[PDB]
């Protein structure tokens, strides 16, 4: 599309600060944050973005259960919106019901032709590089791979989201200017966009602002 | 307290053109800004300063080493070059090795110059080392973890990078440090490298300080 942006990653932060400023509890901030997630996803779909990767930053094993569990009611709506869903992160420690649910959801939306929405859950950028590395170590132990044949491009095939367009833009709301171990390998050439807007208030116009920044930046 | 600053020095050529001068002029001013930045870091107890030049130079590299290494040593600065130097000519490689050997025991600022460096390359050199230990048999694929990999990436022996500064206007890491900046504060300034001075540097350090608090 015109903005030249195919894949956007967002570090969502500030829901709690937002609530507290309103004199409200964290639950209120979560309702507002989900509403902002729904709006950012439709915005992305309606604007020709191919992939949207979302990371919720928290101001632990159970939390990442709730989080991904909530996303369950959302699956049907997402499917109906022709969105392809994927969960990225270490879910190897999640009970196998979730892992099946997760794979059902991924199976279900797998053939949709709209926005590919990647949701981070128990994700870490270093972990991501590590699992890809383990995968190369296996091929070594099997005598199929020679250490010296290992290059960037090869490791690149084993990190999360290798099959999607490379990340063009990473937006971080909430005021902090750090990656906080979200994508690392994948952001080597991405435009980085930091805004003080808290996630609950980040809307279509804020998203347009980031895309135009990227459009003119490149 | 900011212990290790990494800087993506960008803007020399664009700067030259603004003055109506040739590229070589920007370089000259570029190198003076490096001198000033390194003095500033040493002058303020920063443990490590890592410099990445973002874009013959092999002979000039020999010259920067032969000419400045003596002063850095006198300033108790420990010098290290990071990146792929395996293909530079052997004389430059030797010069790099001696300069490093000469200042290795210094205890002041450790100045890391990234030459022919890339963040992905850096992670891959570490991976290859770990693959060797697997091929041999003294490492099980699933024994590999974050800590282990971290022990084979450049600068693992130094304080973790706290602040990455990119001058020149672009808002990208451009395949500079990747594994190492997972928790680093990122500071972008439109100031062109030749104009980046003590005040600009402190501004970034202040940003780090103030933000570290809030
Ligand atoms: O932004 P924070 O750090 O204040 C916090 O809300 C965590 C958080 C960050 C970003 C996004 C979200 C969030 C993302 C998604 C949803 C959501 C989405 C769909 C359905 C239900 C709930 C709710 C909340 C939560 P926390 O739980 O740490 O107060
Ligand atoms: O413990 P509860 O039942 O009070 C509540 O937190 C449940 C909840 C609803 C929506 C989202 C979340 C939630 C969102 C995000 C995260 C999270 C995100 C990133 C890292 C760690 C934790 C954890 C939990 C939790 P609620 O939103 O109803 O206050």
């Amino acid at each position: 599309p015109a903005h030249g942006c195919r894949h956007v990653a967002i570090i969502m932060d500030g829901n709690g600060r937002w609530a507290k400023k309103q004199g409200k509890i964290r639950a209120f901030g979560h309702k507002a944050g989900a509403k902002s997630v729904r709006r950012a996803v439709s915005f992305a779909a309606n604007n020709g973005i191919e992939a949207l990767t979302l990371y919720a930053f928290s101001s632990v094993s159970a939390l990442m259960e709730l989080f991904v569990w909530a996303l369950d009611s959302e699956v049907k709506s997402l499917h109906r919106h022709n969105v392809r869903l994927r969960i990225i992160g270490d879910t190897s420690r999640f009970n196998s019901r979730l892992q099946e649910r997760i794979r059902k959801s991924e199976a279900l939306t797998a053939g949709n032709t709209g926005l590919t929405l990647n949701i981070a859950a128990n994700y870490g950028g270093r972990w991501d590089i590590v699992q890809g590395v383990r995968q190369l170590a296996e091929k070594v132990q099997q005598g199929n791979l020679q250490p010296d044949q290992i290059d960037e491009e090869m490791l690149n095939q084993h990190v999360c989201m290798h099959e999607l367009a490379p990340v063009d833009l990473v937006i971080r709301t909430g005021g902090e200017h750090r990656i906080s171990n979200f994508l690392l390998w994948q952001i080597a050439y991405a435009e980085l966009y930091f805004t003080d807007v808290l996630w609950p208030d980040f809307d279509e116009q804020d998203f347009e602002g980031a895309l135009n920044a990227f459009a003119n930046r490149e």
